[PDB]
C-alpha cells in the first residue's frame, strides 16, 4: 500500500573494445553508481554493434573490432550470468579499464569473486552457453525501439540519453524519493 | 610556475587525512574521492595520508603507533604508506581504493596488487609495513597530520586547496567550480549552477 520509492532504471548497450562505450562505463556509469547506487538499477547489455547469422544451426557473431571483441563481449556475457549483479559490474568495470582486458579475467575475479574460477567463465564464453547468452543480447539489442544510432547506447527509464554526462544529473532528478543521496543536493539547481 | 609564459589552469588540490578502519573514511574514499576522480581526473591532485588518530610514541629508539581500531588498523595504515612509497602515484590510489571497500582487507592485497601493480609483489610491499621503512613512513605521517592548521577535528579529514571541507558530499561540485579553466570536463557543466 505505501512501497519505497523504485530506482531510477539504467540501461548500457555496448561493446567491450568501443572506446567511447569504455570511457562512459568506467569514467560516468560506475562513478555515478558509487555515488547514488541505492537509487540506481543498472542493466549491461554486451552486444553494441555486432552482427549474427545462424551458420549451420547455431548462431555465429562479427565484432566491429575483431574477433578478440566478440570473445570478451561473451565473457562479460558470461559473468552476468554466473556471478552476483554487483561482482559482475565490479569484474567487468575493472576488465575494461585494462590494457589487455582477456588476461585481466583472472585477476579482477580473484578481487571480486573468488569462488568462480576463471577457466569456467572460459568455459561459458566459449561454449554453448555464451553462445546462447549473446544471443540473448542480440534479441535485446534488436528491440530497441527507437534503434540505437552508435554505441554506447544509454537508457534512462527506457529512454535515450543524449548526454552521457548528465547521467549523474538525471538519476538524482528522476527518484521519486524525497529522502535522496547527499549527492544530489549538492548538484541540486 | 611553469611552463611560465602561458601556463595550464592549475589541477584542484586534494589532501584525505584518514586512517585505513574508520568507516566513515571508507565511505568518503570509495564512495565520494575515488568516483570524482574517475570523473574529474583532469583537474585533480589527490594527496592521501594514512595516520588519522593515531598516536606515536619514541620507546627505547624506535617509533611506535597506536590505532583507535587496533594493531590491524596500525599495520594497514603502514601497508597503505608503503603502497604510496613503492607505487606509481595512480597505480597506488587504485590498489588502496580496492583493499578498503573489502571484508578482508589484508587478504585481498596480493589480489588487488596483481590488478593494478603485478609488478610489486605483496611480499615486499609487506616487508616494508614491518620493517624499519614502514615505521618511518608512518613517522612522517604523523608529522604531516600533527602540521595541520586547523588540526583535524575527526578523520576523514578532507582539504581541498588546503582549505577544510566540511561536506563531503560538496567534493565534486567544489572541484569543478575551483578549476580556473574555462574548458571543464562536461561533468562540470552539466551539475553547474
Ligand atoms: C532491477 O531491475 C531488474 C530488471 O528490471 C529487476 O528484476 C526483475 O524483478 C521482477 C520482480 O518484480 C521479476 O519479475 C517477475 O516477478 C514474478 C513475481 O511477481 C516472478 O514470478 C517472475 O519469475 C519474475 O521474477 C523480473 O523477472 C526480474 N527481472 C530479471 C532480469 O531478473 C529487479 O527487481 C530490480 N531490482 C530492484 C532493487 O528494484
Ligand atoms: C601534485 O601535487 C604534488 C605536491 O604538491 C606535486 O609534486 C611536487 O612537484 C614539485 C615540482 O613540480 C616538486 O617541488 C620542486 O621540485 C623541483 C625539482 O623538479 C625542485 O627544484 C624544487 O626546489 C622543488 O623541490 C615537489 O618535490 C613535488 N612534491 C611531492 C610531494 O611530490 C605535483 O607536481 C602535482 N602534480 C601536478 C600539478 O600534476
Ligand atoms: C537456425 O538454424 C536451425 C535450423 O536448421 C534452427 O536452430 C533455427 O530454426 C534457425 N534459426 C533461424 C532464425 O533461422
Ligand atoms: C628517540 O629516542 C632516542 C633515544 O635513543 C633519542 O636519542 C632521540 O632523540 C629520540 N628521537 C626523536 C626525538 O626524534
Amino acid at each position: 500500500p505505501l512501497p519505497p520509492s523504485p530506482p531510477v532504471r539504467v540501461s548500457l548497450y555496448y561493446e567491450s573494445l568501443c572506446g567511447a562505450c569504455r570511457y562512459f562505463l568506467v569514467r560516468d556509469l560506475f562513478p555515478t553508481w558509487l555515488m547514488v547506487m541505492e537509487i540506481m538499477n543498472i542493466t549491461l547489455v554486451p552486444y553494441g554493434n555486432a552482427q549474427e547469422r545462424n551458420v549451420s544451426g547455431t548462431w555465429e557473431f562479427t565484432c566491429q573490432h575483431g574477433e578478440l571483441e566478440c570473445r570478451l563481449n561473451m565473457v562479460e556475457a558470461c559473468l552476468l550470468d554466473k556471478l552476483e549483479k554487483e561482482a559482475a559490474f565490479l569484474t567487468i568495470v575493472c576488465m575494461e579499464e585494462m590494457d589487455d582486458m582477456e588476461k585481466k579475467l583472472g585477476p579482477c575475479l580473484q578481487v571480486y569473486a573468488p569462488e568462480v574460477s576463471p577457466e569456467s567463465i572460459m568455459e561459458c564464453a566459449t561454449g554453448k552457453r555464451g553462445t546462447q547468452l549473446m544471443h540473448e543480447n542480440a534479441q535485446l539489442t534488436d528491440a530497441l525501439h527507437p534503434p540505437h544510432e552508435y554505441v554506447p547506447w544509454v537508457l534512462v527509464n527506457e529512454k535515450p540519453l543524449k548526454d552521457p554526462s548528465e547521467l549523474l544529473s538525471i538519476v538524482c532528478q528522476l527518484y521519486q524519493g524525497t529522502e535522496k543521496p547527499d549527492i544530489c543536493s549538492s548538484i541540486a539547481d
